[PDB]
């Protein structure tokens, strides 16, 4: 396939893949994504950093051949860098190794095991295990590798950090850089990526950033080139966002999620929202029947409170909540340093109990559950006024919470 | 709307609603359903048994008018029977009460409170509370009301038209089917019995001990033989009531097939490969397999197949120390259904792929035990299975299938 | 239901409905919408302008009650204004007329017929037919009705135009005004609304705007309060956007749409995109298997070219294209004054013919069809280079077209 | 992957793939399917008949190895048969040729060009072009290749194992079903025949005149009686070949039921009300109705029901002078299927609601005529139907149903 490479610096090209048509990846919704791969042309050696998903290499090979032609160089890769084992970035490694079998493959020790388990044809390939802070000279360009299957690669002379999934966003535009798309789209996508993939590592993000700041390594980063989405020409913008998300900096905002069979829990959810809105607090409303866990958690990330509602069905809450609860148990939002507030609610026709389960699970997920409200069938006008008042009292507590 | 009634016995008509276009109801998938309502014409009085979902009464009113015209009777309803409070059978009650405000409403004591909570305009309506058992005479036809026959729902009743032995069972013995044909014998048996199995699996499973208790009582009392037809609130009318009663007895006592239901989810395909390998092992022993992929399959079809399966396998990869979250929906649903209430603890295996510390399979095993399954083993592997690891899945599936065949029915 | 009204001016409130959970309306996808209704308090009479979808009045009644309480007025509506017959804005009229049966209903002559056909209980209601430029005095506030079944209502003293669907956007936020949400979200939603609902009326928008500019009506508009979405505190921003869309002002951009059974048409679509991108022209890629007609036409609206691809199935193009083609026949993009460029493409296994149908239908929809390309089964490397070259030549022509 | 082969006759095995988790294929909905591949062991040579979709060969290789082991034979393929080029049956050919590069590949002349276009690594493979009625001897078993039997696809052929009368028919007589059971008689007849009807409706309808021509040729010549089993490329194997042959004859000649298929779309619900009212009229005459809502129903199920319906109703509201656009997808699909090729011009009515000038119903009538239907009438109304307008829909449906019952197929 003929496909053009994009120059990102002198002798450095993006040779990635535009996955235009994918709509979901591991339960994360998106309007396409990219698998970013990079080609560094030293005076003596050409290095390929990461690659692409199995079966999607046609674009990558076209861009590699285009870059080599633009550089007046033969079609040859001398060094292969594999920053991560996951197949969205290593899926073409068996093809690359077959075409260039003498090119050493630089990766971590655990990555050698993971890559051969994925791709048995790589058994006996020339792996060069990196045990951190190792560097190689390409001829006027230095690549420093920093580590368990993942690592970052720094092109030292220009300060380009090949950060793999860190600082990535699932976006698929013809534009390659952060500044070429609307800021709201970029930052919303970055927020979704942090919420779904970085939240449980929040304490690690804080610990690592202080080390990097105190050592003086932050100032050596001029560009961040991740494995998905846009390339950051303003690295402090994404670093700042990660710091805010890792420390629990939230808006005066509440995320409400519910499911319903006959509509009563929906009426309650809307009534809680009216109470919250009466205090000038923002609301995001999600209906589990047709909304996505990945968008929900994006909004929980900068919300100070989270309401979850569902009716009772055979003594349990409506089962769609179990998917979100399992996902929240994995994400561990309390790792951000904040225990967001919460309320559990729902309608019932007999013994009830679903709201009691929701309250217990919200506490297990790290939320500070303030109250529960379960009612019988269709809410009366007075019961909807109770939902409003509860939402109003919650919204006052939200505004009093610092940062 | 002009719509014809269907005669089901002398002076008894179906006047229900064909909900042609609904595809899902409380998370239960279906290709339309019906809201079955019935008109019983006595010599002196007419009774309407149940009605329909809010906003769907146009067909019902057309059929009621047609039935009156076929009977040579005035357009009048004397008695309103509510066998349940849920809006799929009581949604038109405010309209019926407004048209016929002196027609008493027969229902249970709790149903009065539930009906007024749904529909405040019914405050002050002429409710007639049925306590345990009560009969009324329509003139040559007797309706006997039986309060909370499965005990669990105090808002429900069965109504028996005694002289012809027609049991108006409400949701009991119902199936979510929408055909122009009204009777059990007018559609393919597999469609009818598959729909009945799905209805039991999703709605009756946790009440299995009560179904058996109620059946033993009815058989020892001699009431079973008075039932000549079962006219439920959804789907087909049973002209062969022992066929559905027999099926309910089998499902309530845990009579299963030499069959395994496998459910999994996957991000990169490794758990899928494992699931297929377990199936190959099971199939090598002549045991049936149903395979479900949680990415796009439905909880309501899954539990239909668990109901007559002797084993259940659940697989998912690990994502941040937990199993892939789609399993949580099915696990919450199984916790509600309580399959152990059938008297059988179906066998189970938990499996999955991992990239680091793993742990998702140990969570699946704990949850399967909480849902009442007898978890025999767990198998978690690293990334893509090797040929030998797929052979271990096959062997595990083969050993499970031998155990499934040795389990007595 | 307890729900607060929002003051938009002295004695003027938004008393609408937040339809939080709707995801589709007449085949138009959205993340909820609103049904905006307005309450105007004259010194002598109170007027309700529009209302809401059947079964969604709970919020509206709560906000009306709240507004009357904030004003120190009794719960009473003296005048009812119905700017449109469609049920998303007239669905509560039977309830409003039942509560206030002596309140006249102001609407156009055709609207009386359509409202009684929807709601037979309104037979005998006190309708007051409007012909155009009719005014009513509420006591210190004047409402001027403009017939344009639909009409605009102007609150003359403050220059507030109640424009019904004109200038609307399908958005559901707690924030009510244009300036309170990200500009990209507002303008993308406005673009989608124009593309799906105003495109075929483009010649009328330009005729009306010229009439309104030549006269002194435009400067009397200080705020545009539509029936969906945000209220425009900057009315020239949306009027300007409507002018651009009605005159065919496009970007150097191409929208590519395709469907595929085995993946060959997808490969072709991606190869055309690579050619287009080599010339610095933007690409939006849609896959009909799971993408939406309403998003597709949003992007066609500011694209200078449109590529449509599909394989042949029993001598016809893959049937999903028929839905988009029927929709484009209704929208009439040539009414913007521009015949956007187009190419038809696809793969076949025998006699083919699907691309010839696509090319004929694109011409019927008003596109300037430049070429067609149909190939046999999987494209070879040379055939993908042909797609690239065709896309490259199209992109040169796109850049030469005067905006 | 370890996976067992299934013996279907002496030295003949199914070695196919269970695609458990697929839900859609080229716009055709299904609950999984299979890619049926077969191994014929003669005394001296083994032949593989078709294979599977790219990336799904793991099961196939396991079953091939298993069948060899069951026969006490080495793991070797001597002859490769490609009854079609399409990748669901040729996707593993590059792997099979790489493992057994001297095994000739029997296929049609066009098929060589199509296979090399899909798979360039097959350039220089040992293709053996078939011209029809050609046979090969495997040692006590004979395979007879029949070029383009349905005529329309020059890439296809049928293979007959002459001694046992097993016809490997590729997609002809196939069904998209995925069960552990392999034969027609091991599953409910309604599931099998409904799946067969769906397969004919979506894939064979436009070839109906060729089906009749081919069958007439086969019957006068007497080759019909040499067919003891039909082993297609998807779904169940026919141990009762006259059952599927009979069904194909009925579908190819336009034998229909007293049945009407109604399809509609709606924005505000008025067209839905009309559709339901037409159905009530039809049902009053004892004629069957299938109702489809284009918002969430599938073209492949719709055309299944059109195939044995004597009439077809299509409704949609007007949106900017055109019918609601979802109808365009169904119309494009019907233009391809050419139901008039069955020899019957099914009756039709176009209907819809409008808010201004209308015109959508006139477009629907023109398109229905282009698709080969006999359009009897059109009915377009303003906004919400009144009770009298719904009575008109009922009466129109009643008159259509009387005409449906008078039609002799
Ligand atoms: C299938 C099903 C099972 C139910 N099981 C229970 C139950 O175990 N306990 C209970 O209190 N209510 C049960 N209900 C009643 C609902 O909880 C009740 O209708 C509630 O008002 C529904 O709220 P919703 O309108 O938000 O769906 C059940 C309802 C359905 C349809
Ligand atoms: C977002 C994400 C989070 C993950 N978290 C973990 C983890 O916490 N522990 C672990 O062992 N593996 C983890 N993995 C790796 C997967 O479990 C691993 O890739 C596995 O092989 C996937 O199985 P599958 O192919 O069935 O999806 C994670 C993978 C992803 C994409
Ligand atoms: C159900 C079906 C019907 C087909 N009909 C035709 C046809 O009428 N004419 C033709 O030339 N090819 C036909 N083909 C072959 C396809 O056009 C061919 O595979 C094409 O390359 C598919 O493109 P895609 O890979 O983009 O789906 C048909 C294929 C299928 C599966
Ligand atoms: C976006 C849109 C465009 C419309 N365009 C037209 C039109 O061009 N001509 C017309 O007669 N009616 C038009 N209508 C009105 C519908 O045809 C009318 O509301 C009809 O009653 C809808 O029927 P349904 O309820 O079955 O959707 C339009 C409606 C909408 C929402
Ligand atoms: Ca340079
Ligand atoms: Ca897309
Ligand atoms: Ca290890
Ligand atoms: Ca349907
Ligand atoms: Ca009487
Ligand atoms: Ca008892
Ligand atoms: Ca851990
Ligand atoms: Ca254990
Ligand atoms: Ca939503
Ligand atoms: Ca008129
Ligand atoms: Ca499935
Ligand atoms: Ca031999
Ligand atoms: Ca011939
Ligand atoms: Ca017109
Ligand atoms: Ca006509
Ligand atoms: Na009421
Ligand atoms: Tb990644
Ligand atoms: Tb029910
Ligand atoms: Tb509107
Ligand atoms: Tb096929």
């Amino acid at each position: 396939m003929k496909a053009d490479a994009v120059k990102i610096a002198d002798g450095v090209y993006w040779v990635g893949v535009l996955d235009w048509d994918i709509r979901m990846y591991h339960g994360y919704t998106l309007n396409g994504t990219t698998y970013n791969a990079y080609l560094v042309f030293g005076d003596d050696k050409v290095a390929l950093i990461d690659n692409t998903y199995p079966g999607t290499s046609a674009q990558m090979w076209g861009r590699i051949k285009d870059a080599c032609e633009k550089e007046g160089r033969e079609f040859k890769i001398d060094v292969i860098v594999q920053n991560h084992v996951e197949k969205d970035h290593s899926g073409a490694l068996p093809e690359i190794h077959k075409k260039f079998p003498e090119a050493p493959i630089y990766c971590t020790e655990v990555a050698v095991e993971g890559l051969v388990k994925h791709f048995p044809s790589l058994k006996g390939a020339p792996f060069k295990v990196v045990k951190s802070l190792e560097s190689i000279d390409l001829g006027g360009k230095t690549l420093t590798f920093l580590e368990p299957d993942s690592m970052f690669t720094l092109y030292a002379e220009e300060g380009i950090l090949f950060s793999n999934d860190a600082f990535g966003q699932h976006l698929c535009f013809t534009q390659r850089f952060d500044h070429e798309i609307p800021e709201n789209i970029l930052m919303d996508a970055n927020q979704k990526f942090y919420a779904n993939l970085i939240t449980p590592l929040s304490k690690l993000v804080l610990k690592k950033f202080k080390e990097v700041i105190e050592l003086g390594l932050l100032e050596k980063i001029k560009m961040i080139a991740p494995s998905h989405g846009q390339i950051w020409t303003d690295p402090m913008k994404v670093i700042g966002a990660y710091q805010d998300f890792a420390t629990g900096k939230c808006k005066d905002k509440v995320t409400i999620v519910y499911d319903t069979m006959h509509g009563s829990t929906q009426k309650m959810a809307h009534a809680f929202a009216e109470g919250i809105m009466s205090e000038g607090v923002d609301v995001k409303m999600y209906f589990l029947h047709n909304d996505e866990r990945s968008e929900i958690v994006k909004d929980i990330l900068d919300s100070k409170a989270f309401l979850l509602g569902a009716p009772t069905i055979y003594d349990e809450p409506f089962p769609s909540v179990g998917d979100l609860i399992y996902y929240l148990k994995g994400l561990k939002f309390n790792r951000t340093g904040l225990k967001r507030l919460a309320l559990a609610f729902g309608s019932m026709g007999g013994n009830g109990g679903g709201t009691k389960v929701l309250a217990e699970k919200l506490k297990e997920c790290g939320f500070e559950v303030l109250d529960e409200y379960e009612l019988y069938y269709v809410p009366t006008e007075d019961e909807l006024e109770k939902c409003y008042n509860m939402g109003k009292r919650l919204a006052v507590k939200v505004k009093e919470m610092k940062t």
